[PDB]
């Protein structure tokens, strides 16, 4: 397997097959090990990037998850004043094996790349977490706050699906 980002090392996490044949994809128990400390000799820190919108979040999210689904906050909260360490990874996700998780990842890359001298990044190791929160969810309801889930497409939600579509970059 390659070695991560800028190369300097291989990835410490157990992969599983996901559609982006490009990312690298982890299942809900490796999530839970993250969160459990079995890295913790090696991992200083890590982000849990929740890229769905603020109802979907605000309706059940992974515990200590950050809610970044605009491209403009993600970059902000990440590469503004980078989190320096050991490894610093991030770990997006969204609803199921849609395409807000694996989008962000892929612009995050591309700023890192924009803002360092090749081959160096301030996130060399990234993941997507295969099957989202709603794969999470019934897993481990009790690594979720509030253990909830909210779907994007939740009948009671459209107004606020479409008030937070008109605030994206792109569409
Ligand atoms: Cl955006």
């Amino acid at each position: 397997m390659e070695l991560i980002g800028d190369y300097s090392k291989a990835f410490l996490l157990q992969t599983v097959d996901g559609k982006h044949q490009d990312l690298k994809y982890i299942s809900p128990e490796t999530m839970v090990a993250l969160l459990t400390g079995k890295f913790s000799n090696i991992v200083d820190k890590f982000v849990i990037v929740d890229c769905r919108y603020p109802y979907e979040y605000e309706g059940g999210h992974i515990k200590t998850a950050v809610n970044l689904p605009l491209e403009r906050d993600a970059e902000s909260f990440l590469l503004k004043s980078p989190i320096a360490p050991k490894r610093v990874i991030l770990i997006f996700h969204c609803e199921f094996s849609s395409e807000r998780g694996p989008r962000m990842c892929r612009f995050i890359r591309e700023r890192d790349r924009a803002v360092n001298d090749y081959p160096s990044l301030y996130y060399p190791e990234m993941y997507i977490l295969k099957g989202g929160y709603k794969e999470f969810f019934p897993q481990h309801p009790n690594f979720c706050e509030p253990q909830d889930y909210r779907p994007m497409n939740h009948e009671a939600f459209k107004d606020e699906l479409k008030t937070f579509r008109l605030k994206t970059r792109s569409w």
